């Protein structure tokens, strides 16, 4: 099993959620985060008026899935989160050694 | 060492925190998140107009512990977070390769 | 690749961000979190009833970098986040098996800059 952690634009997140649900990926945890990327470099200026590059709001999605589903999930998120402009985000694939379902105590892919 | 990431009901979280503390697991990081599970399937209705399944508030607990403490901490969270209804949450066990204590630079199980 | 997850004081986060940026680490994801550590033990004093130890606001920084950058980034965070009091934070190094750039679909060696 792997944890897929994707940082996506808030405007794209509804489309990412719907693309996952259509393919039966219902379990997901979402956090409001802020981030920056390469765009902007060290500093910006406008006016002005020189400023740090701003940490701007993004949506973090975490979805833990079976190893065989990882590339399907990655593509569903990429196709739905993409816009073509800097700031579209990244997806990190993190190993998960086990999962426990709190309601029943079930572990393993069973737990997903 | 392992990172234990548990998504639990907000109403149960204070019981989880107290169960951990009673056994001397004091360090922990908590985030307000939103999530859905399998309950609801692809969509719901009510007096609609069908509606998406709502992402609802949950609490994310992250606790990094030595490997020999993982099973104990999983039991403390399962017992304290349980209600028996869908939405009780899941626990993910994620490998950690190292830990550093910022105050002193100490690494390894020592840093915990 | 590794995910470096650091929990630091909010007062020090601007210095951490500046330290990273000065060395060219620009990609980062930050979350407001709350935490406690060992300080306070099982309960606090006042008044005159006991109170639980409070979960207080912190800043969580996640930065994913190539393996050859991990020690550099750790030192940049420790040296900018340090104050010398309990509550300074911890850094967790977590394996990452792959990274995908959404804009381009690149992965692996092409998904993070070489620093
Ligand atoms: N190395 C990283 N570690 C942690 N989070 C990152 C990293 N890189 C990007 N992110 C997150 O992804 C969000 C969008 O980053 P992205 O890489 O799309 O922007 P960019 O570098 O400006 O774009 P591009 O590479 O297309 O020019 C960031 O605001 C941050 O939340
Ligand atoms: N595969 C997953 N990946 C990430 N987060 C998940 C996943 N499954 C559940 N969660 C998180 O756990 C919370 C509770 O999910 P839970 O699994 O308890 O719900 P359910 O599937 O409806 O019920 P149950 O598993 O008892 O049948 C979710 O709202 C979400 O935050
Ligand atoms: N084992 C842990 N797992 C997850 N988060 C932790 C853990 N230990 C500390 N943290 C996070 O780091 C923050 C600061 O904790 P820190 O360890 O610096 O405090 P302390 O234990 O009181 O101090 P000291 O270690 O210097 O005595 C916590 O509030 C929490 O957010
Ligand atoms: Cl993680
Ligand atoms: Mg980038
Ligand atoms: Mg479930």
């Amino acid at each position: 099993m792997k944890k897929i952690e994707a940082i996506v634009r808030a405007e794209k997140f509804p489309e990412v959620k719907a693309a996952l649900e259509e393919r039966g990926f219902y379990g997901m945890t979402v956090t409001d985060v802020k981030g920056r990327g390469q765009q902007g470099g060290m500093q910006i200026q406008f006016r002005g008026r020189t400023m740090e590059v701003t940490l701007l709001p993004k949506v973090k999605l975490e979805i833990v899935v079976k190893d065989d589903a990882v590339e399907e999930v990655i593509g569903l998120i990429v196709n739905s989160a993409f816009t073509g402009s800097p700031g579209d985000g990244k997806i990190f694939i993190i190993p998960v050694e086990d999962v426990v379902r709190i309601r029943t105590g079930e572990r393993g892919d069973d737990s997903l």
